[PDB]
């Protein structure tokens, strides 16, 4: 419990969270046949994957894989 | 052509990738008005969001600001 998001600092993670919390909102209008919402949904989904691949290229070498 | 992934390292980022790319598909049946699809999309998004908070809070202890 705590309706108080952290501010978007210079971080893959702060942005990655900010994207995915947005994408959950745009499900309702996308399902309701709204073409602007499905665009925002897709836009963030690809943008999020971009941060995940930045984080993977880093953390996979930093792990042992 | 970047469909080939790496062997998923024991990490939430690897699982996170697998979710978010699949959400890219989930846009199509959700927008179509499939009630099963909006539930898959949302389930994936709240799961993904949880993974990001786990690694964000951990990087909050690691990195300063």
């Amino acid at each position: 419990m705590g309706h108080h998001h952290h501010h978007h600092s210079h971080s893959k993670y702060a942005e990655l969270l900010a994207i995915i919390e947005e994408l959950g909102k745009e499900i309702r209008p996308t399902y309701a046949g709204s073409k602007s919402a499905m665009e925002r949904l897709k836009r963030g989904i690809i943008h999020a994957r971009g941060l995940v691949r930045e984080c993977l290229a880093e953390t996979e070498r930093n792990a042992r894989s």
